[PDB]
This record gives C-alpha cells, sequence and structure tokens, in this order.
C-alpha cells in the first residue's frame, strides 16, 4: 500500500549546470507551486493555506551533485519555504511553526527509516545565527550549491558541522525558493552560473528577500496597483529605491504569498 497520488518531483543537478538548465528548473518549480487560479496584476499568487488539501500541500526538489550525491528538499506550496529534506535513510524537518504544520510534515518522506525534527526553525535569522554568518557574507552560485548538496547529504554521519549545515540551507533557499519568488533573483543566480563565479548577494537581492511578504501584501491591498504606503528597497550599490506601484515590480517578482482576498473588479 502507497497512500493516494504522490507529491510532484522536480530534478536539478549542479553538475555541468548552465543558464538554460537552471532556468528550466526554476520555471518548472514555479509551475508546480502555482495553479493558475490566482493572478493579480499579472503576478501569480501561491495557493491559500486555508482549505488547501494535504495531498496538494508540497512539492519535492531532487538535487544532485557532480559528486554523484542526491538530496530531496520539500517545499510548502503556500510560501515556497523549504520545510525539510531527505538524504538516503534520514529526513530532517525544521521545527514547525504550529500544529497544523507539524501534522502536514508527517505526510512527507513517509517511509524513511529515520525522521528528525530539528529543535530550531528554518527562518533566515535562526539559520544565520547557526551559520555564524549573515546572508550578505555567504557566497551563492553553482559552486556553493554543489558544496551545499554534499553537506546536506553527509549530515547523518557527522561529516557536516551544524554551522556548515545552516549555511548550506541558506544557499539552497536562496537559489531555489527565492529564485522562484523573484525573477530578479533568478537572474542574479543565472549570472553567477553563466560565469561560474560565486558571490554573496548584494543589497538588491537581500532587500527583496526581506520584503517579500510586505510587497505581496502591498500589491494585494493596492488601489488599482497603487500602494497606500511606499516600500523602500535598495539598489545594488545600497542606495534607496522607492516602490509606489505594482507596475515596477512586474519584471521583478514572480510569485506572491496569499495575503488577502482579491476585491471585486479583477480576474473576470
Ligand atoms: N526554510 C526556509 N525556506 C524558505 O524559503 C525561506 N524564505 C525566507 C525566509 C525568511 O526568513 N524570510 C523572512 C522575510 O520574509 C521572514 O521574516 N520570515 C519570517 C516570517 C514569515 C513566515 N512565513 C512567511 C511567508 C512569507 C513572508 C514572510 C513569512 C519567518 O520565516 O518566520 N526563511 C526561509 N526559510
Amino acid at each position: 500500500m502507497i497512500f493516494p497520488k504522490q507529491y510532484p518531483i522536480i530534478n536539478f543537478t549542479t553538475a555541468g549546470a548552465t543558464v538554460q538548465s537552471y532556468t528550466n528548473f526554476i520555471r518548472a518549480v514555479r509551475g508546480r507551486l502555482t495553479t493558475g487560479a490566482d493572478v493579480r496584476h499579472e503576478i501569480p499568487v501561491l495557493p491559500n493555506r486555508v482549505g488547501l488539501p494535504i495531498n496538494q500541500r508540497f512539492i519535492l526538489v531532487e538535487l544532485s551533485n557532480h559528486a554523484e550525491l542526491s538530496v530531496t528538499l520539500a517545499l510548502d506550496v503556500t510560501n515556497a519555504y523549504v520545510v525539510g529534506y531527505r538524504a538516503g535513510n534520514s529526513a530532517y524537518f525544521f521545527h514547525p511553526d504550529n500544529q497544523e504544520d507539524a501534522e502536514a510534515i508527517t505526510h512527507l518522506f513517509t517511509d524513511v527509516q529515520n525522521r528528525y525534527t530539528f529543535a530550531f526553525g528554518g527562518n533566515y535569522d535562526r539559520l544565520e545565527q547557526l551559520a555564524g554568518n549573515l546572508r550578505e557574507n555567504i557566497e551563492l552560485g553553482n559552486g556553493p550549491l554543489e558544496e551545499a548538496i554534499s553537506a546536506l547529504y553527509y549530515y547523518s554521519t557527522g561529516g557536516t558541522q551544524l554551522p556548515t549545515l545552516a549555511r548550506s540551507f541558506i544557499i539552497c533557499i536562496q537559489m531555489i525558493s527565492e529564485a522562484a519568488r523573484f525573477q530578479y533573483i533568478e537572474g542574479e543566480m543565472r549570472t553567477r552560473i553563466r560565469y561560474n563565479r560565486r558571490s554573496a548577494p548584494d543589497p538588491s537581492v537581500i532587500t527583496l528577500e526581506n520584503s517579500w511578504g510586505r510587497l505581496s501584501t502591498a500589491i494585494q491591498e493596492s488601489n488599482q496597483g497603487a500602494f497606500a504606503s511606499p516600500i523602500q528597497l535598495q539598489r545594488r550599490n545600497g542606495s534607496k529605491f522607492s516602490v509606489y506601484d505594482v507596475s515596477i515590480l512586474i519584471p521583478i517578482i514572480a510569485l506572491m504569498v496569499y495575503r488577502c482576498a482579491p476585491p471585486p473588479s479583477s480576474q473576470f
């Protein structure tokens, strides 16, 4: 007996990765995260957690290595968060935020021999504390991802120190979840992969990561696209960039988290 259906799996390898293979991967992850039910100002909205059936709650991302290793991350479709991962006979899950998330995570990697829930959550602030470094000091790119896949794979066996496991999650979340959320961050990772040059994310990337929920809510609560209150982001060089409307964000944000219902007047 195997419980009805099965979450979707998207594969990516860092071995010989190119801009095109990375673009294909991120497009595929977006396609499994969204349903097409909810698009506002041309920007797709992730499924609403309220009423979402457990059989539609996750996607799997199977990462492989030039080292020939594989780990599978589980993403929550409601927010694209990595909630845990499987390496061979062990799975690890971040500490759940609430009871409903704790139950949901029992539906993942159900026949793994060994199941662990970390005592810590998987938010960036907690993972930065564990890593002993901020996102701004952690290089991203294909080399970092290849290294992170091996670090997650060896964690079971004591090969990987906790600070290196936290830094590995930080790499994976930005190169998969944040790239799915933001075409701008997908483009930043494509640049690092094209030239095979790792580099830490600049303030444009960090301020978008830090503002995804505020931007989703500003767009969803806007009056015909116009924000009641501007949001300040940073350009590459750190200078302030004020966002007053959804229009400037159409090339930048690919997916929003559900924040409010769309008022009458739009997907019809
Ligand atoms: N494991 C993990 N997978 C992710 O994709 C991820 N992506 C982003 C963050 C992160 O700290 N985000 C900041 C900026 O939004 C935050 O304050 N997160 C809070 C609040 C929050 C929870 N769920 C959300 C969904 C959307 C926006 C914000 C939130 C948190 O994780 O507790 N952490 C992640 N951790």
